[PDB]
């Protein structure tokens, strides 16, 4: 039999939805079809999440996609705590023990927080939109006391855009009184687009400022402006071209039209689609999973109604959920493993660097090593101390 | 959100009651729309929301005017989470331009077997500095857990 | 545009462009960042013809 799921998608998240529909049709089986009903809404709208969460509660679903805000991620970790809905996901990941939610995107907190030992910094500031969660700045102000850093964090998302360029400069100004040569940058692609804009317009990529684009898309935003100047950039990258999981699929993603998968004909993913061509997979290779020790399930005859007096749960979910927890797939992203929770572990994050020539890979993250350097001793294997003869 | 719609059916002019940080959502949503218009004593939202009336009138302005007050430039400022990092933005906003010295630290996440072992570790980190002007923005259970 | 994606619009460098039409070209991209430019205008906007 086919298999209904549920997909939340905004309306403006176009190369996601085209990288929902890739993975529709690749991961496809003759066994079952992962045939979806696929709404439309913002996230920012808890009215808006609720009416299609019960809708799709209603039309017999067995698990659903979608995306979350902070505005949503509570109405959402509520809900598939209470219905038993599993919930699949690519936004950031909860801060918390959530049942029935699969976090896709997986954690920066310790990686960003071993980037600065690396680094060694002791006096930077800290530029943060809200727009998803505040868990990395509560991080790393818990951190900044006992590795005896001295944050200047600044909410930077409540700006409007038509006095943007008033504030940022009026920003900057700030941070150039305090003699502020380091940065962190922890927003998303559409404002730091805009910071290294504004970074540029009043001259502040020069050589002795230093920055880090504390996403996991480091080369999904326009880095050609800023790669000259001096402004040692850095970032974090889950999406490393320089794989074979991925070199192939960027053979069919450059192919398709931008008709019937707009935003596709493109070299370069964003780490937002990229994992939503990744869960896709993780679906199919668990409900393959649920066929297969004959754990055969039926939804319900009516399915209730979401807001029912009581609602009541139904067992068949904690075998969904388990089993969307057994995936050990390898996706884009790299090692797909979950643990009890739905957060990902055992996986890597290449930690980049910007150069002349271009983004530059010198490392990497996992969750059970550390930081780990990738190669290069030496920039071109030099320095060598020297050995003195002396006497 | 149940209970939400069983006033509603029930056909209610206007709701009284309480939210946290994470029903916030659910109700300045419902009652944005169905215009329902909400009375609270809850702490007041992050921004502008129609149809929300918020009993509890503020504290950013008192409590950045008392530190003016007493002259402060260095001080730890200790936080739950419960009532969203509203406060939390506003004093390390203000830290930049007036070079106040905060150390804001996370203390709500600490559960109760985990309090006297982790508490010893929390006044460690202030006796790093050795700050000595404290903020104890929390509640009332949690006040007293740290008095 | 060559000097200010190389960055070198900050303060020390000064520029002079030598045209009668300073102000018909987009100096609103150097007109941060401290490098003092300096022009030629002959056609004064503030006049009554």
């Amino acid at each position: 039999n086919s298999i209904q799921i549920g997909g939340l998608f905004p309306r403006g998240a176009d190369q996601e939805y085209s990288a929902f529909r890739v993975g529709m049709v690749q991961f496809s089986t003759s066994e079952f079809r992962l045939t979806p009903h696929i709404d439309n809404l913002e996230v920012a709208n808890s009215f808006a999440v609720t009416n299609a969460f019960c809708s799709q509660f209603s039309r017999g679903v067995y698990a659903i996609f979608g995306f979350y805000d902070k505005k949503s991620v509570n109405t959402i970790t509520s809900f598939c705590g209470t219905l038993h809905v599993s919930f699949i996901t690519p936004s950031f990941p909860t801060d918390g023990t959530h049942p029935f939610v699969i976090q896709m995107r997986p954690d920066l907190k310790g990686a960003l927080l071993s980037l600065i030992e690396y680094y060694q910094w002791d006096k930077f500031a800290y530029l943060y939109d809200s727009d998803r969660g505040l868990s990395t700045l509560q991080a790393v102000l818990d951190s900044a006391a006992e590795k005896k850093w001295q944050v200047t964090a600044i909410n930077v998302g409540n700006i409007n855009n038509d006095k943007k360029d008033e504030t940022y400069r009026s920003l900057f100004q700030d941070l150039e009184l305090k003699k502020e040569r380091r940065v962190i940058l922890d927003c998303e692609r559409d404002k730091v687009n805009d910071i290294v804009d504004q970074v540029i317009t009043i001259g502040k990529h020069v050589k002795g400022y230093h920055y880090i684009i504390a996403n996991l898309g480091f080369t999904d935003g326009d880095l050609l402006k800023i790669q000259f100047g001096g402004a040692e950039v850095s970032g974090f990258q889950i999406v490393d071209y320089d794989d074979s999981l991925v070199s192939k699929f960027i053979e069919r993603w450059s192919t398709l039209e931008e008709k019937e998968y707009p935003g596709a004909h493109t070299a370069t993913i964003k780490y937002t689609s990229a994992l939503t061509y990744d869960a896709v997979q993780v679906m199919t290779e668990a409900f393959r999973n649920l066929r297969k020790q004959r754990i055969e399930i039926s939804r319900r005859g009516n399915a209730g109604d979401c807001l029912a007096n009581p609602a009541v749960p139904w067992g068949q979910g904690v075998e969904i959920e388990r089993a969307l927890k057994q995936v050990q797939v390898e996706g884009l992203s790299g090692n797909i493993k979950f643990d009890q929770n739905g957060k990902r572990i055992n996986y890597t994050i290449n930690i980049m660097e910007l150069k002349t020539n271009g983004p530059r890979k010198i490392g990497y993250w996992s969750e059970v090593d550390k930081m780990v350097l990738t190669e290069d001793d030496t920039s071109g294997l030099e320095q060598k101390t020297v050995v003195v003869t002396t006497i």
